[PDB]
């Protein structure tokens, strides 16, 4: 075998171009404690020192107060100032500052505040400093949902009919001029109208700088909700797209490299939905067939190596019962729900991020190559007789600084939830089944805390249904989530 005990050692060994040696989170809750738990658990199987790679929390007031515990499990912690996102967790300029001062050589934001930022890859990109997630290019790229449908309409991935359907760019980094933007708008009712015509009702009337959407069902109710759109985001372009119609929110799960290599890991689904949130993810995405999720996972993988992207992503498409689809976006981070795709794929996804970051290439992911069934620890490349999902995994949205639940009833079945009271619970079975039931006897469990009581209740009620247990996709007009 081999050995490496530092992060400088493992980067000559796995043929990588940056060493990682300190992290900063710039977030709190469930995401700082996961980042450090999963990367924790790969320096130990790696370097057999679990602080091998060491990390710098920035730390609210508000957190400090009560001690919660991402502060204690962090090396080292930054107070910032108390108040609203854009000070502290959202606030780039500050993230930069604090990063560069430390030094640390990379920043990781997870979900939620400023993850989708460009100017958070590119204020560190300029300042020599790693980001765990894409680069700014390719944040840019699919920034605007008009430049995102059109350059995915140019790889000729499905989308959904609206005011830009049909528009094409000439296809080294994509963009989409004037002439597109323009066609693919409408500047005010009169204009939005017309291109309602093309389209159908009901459809989103939506501002791409924003959240900024609204709903309509006819051309009668269409003017006053534009002029609402409009008046809610000022300066915005916008655009319409028609709803789907008897369809669930699907993701492919995208993995890339700084060499162009991608790779899909199965994708996620969203089975219950309400209030346009996600409160039953499941992976793999067993409602769509194979043939036809294996094409979505390749318009994905087409996708995200032609936006130049890099670290780990989602394709969001939307699935009808009659086997259509078609592209959403694509967004540039981890979600809360990622743990569904690890425990499926056996990848760890913020460990992947690290190495990735330190620019070691996919084929020497141990998880990847183990994945598409390679040796652990080869060096040939490899070309992504598909890999398996290992089993099934619900996870569910659960509510009424983090308190853990490890469940009694099964190894299987984990969750926690958060004052600042909403949190997840992960479940794990052997097929969808299993899982279900691991699921609803962790629920019942869980439903003997008075706080939880009357939620969960509900929830479990949900998994019971015929049309849960069938896995029916509701009919009617698909509603957005956020
Ligand atoms: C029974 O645990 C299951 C079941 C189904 C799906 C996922 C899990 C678990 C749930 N889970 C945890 O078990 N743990 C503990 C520490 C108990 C752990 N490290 O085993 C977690 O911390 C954890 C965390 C921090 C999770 C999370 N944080 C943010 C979102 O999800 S999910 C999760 O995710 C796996 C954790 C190990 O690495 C691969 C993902």
């Amino acid at each position: 075998d081999f050995t490496v005990a530092s992060p400088a050692e493992f980067v000559t060994r796995f043929g990588g171009d940056r060493v990682i040696e300190k992290v900063l989170i710039a977030n709190n809750g469930i995401a700082a404690v996961k980042c450090m738990r999963s990367i924790r658990r790969w320096a130990y199987e790696m370097f057999r020192n679990e602080r091998a790679i060491r990390f710098v929390v920035m730390v609210t007031p508000e957190d400090l107060k009560a001690n919660a515990e991402y502060i204690k499990m962090a090396d080292h912690y930054v107070p910032v100032p108390g108040g609203p996102n854009n000070n502290n967790y959202a606030n780039v300029e500050l993230i930069v500052d604090i990063a560069k001062r430390i030094p640390v050589q990379a920043v990781w934001a997870g979900w939620g505040h400023a993850s989708e930022n460009p100017k958070l890859p590119e204020l560190l990109c300029k300042n020599g400093v790693a980001f765990l997630g894409p680069p700014s290019e390719a944040m840019w790229a699919l920034g605007d949902k008009i430049a995102s449908t059109v350059v995915a309409q140019t790889l000729q991935v499905p989308t959904l009919p609206w005011s830009g359907s049909g528009l094409t760019v000439e296809w080294k980094r994509i963009s989409v001029p004037e002439d597109v933007y323009d066609k693919g708008c409408v500047k005010d009712v009169d204009e939005g109208l017309e291109a309602a015509e093309r389209i159908g009702f009901p459809l989103m009337i939506k501002a791409s700088e924003g959240k900024g959407i609204r709903k309509a069902e006819s051309a009668e109710d269409f003017p006053i909700l534009f002029r609402q759109v409009q008046s809610e985001i000022p300066g915005s372009p916008i655009f319409l797209m028609k709803l789907a119609q008897h369809a669930r929110h699907l993701e492919v799960q995208i993995l890339a490299d700084q060499y162009g290599n991608a790779v899909s890991l199965f994708g996620r689904d969203c089975s219950i939905q309400r209030r346009h949130q996600k409160i039953v993810e499941e992976a793999p995405a067993t409602i769509a067939p194979l043939a036809i999720f294996e094409f979505m996972e390749q318009c994905a993988i087409r996708l995200a190596k032609t936006v130049g992207y890099v670290s780990a992503g989602t394709v969001e498409y939307l699935y009808s019962q009659d086997g259509s689809f078609h592209f959403l976006e694509l967004n540039p981070r981890l979600q809360v729900e990622h743990p569904c795709t690890e425990m499926i794929a056996d990848v760890n996804l913020p460990a992947a991020q690290l190495q990735i970051a330190m620019g070691v290439p996919l084929h020497r992911l141990k998880d990847i190559r183990l994945l598409y069934g390679e040796s652990p620890w080869g060096v040939t490349p490899i070309s992504f007789n598909p890999p398996l999902a290992r089993g099934h995994v619900i996870a569910a949205r659960i509510t009424s600084t983090v308190q853990e639940l490890n469940f009694r009833s099964s190894k299987n079945v984990w969750g926690y939830f958060s004052v600042a009271q909403f949190g997840h619970c992960f479940s794990w079975g052997e097929n969808r089944e299993e899982a279900i039931s691991n699921m609803v006897v962790a629920l019942k469990e869980l439903s003997i805390r008075g706080d939880f009581r009357t939620t969960v209740e509900y929830l479990i009620n949900l998994l019971e249904t015929e049309s849960f247990q069938n896995n029916d996709i509701d009919t009617g007009w698909l509603d957005y989530l956020i």
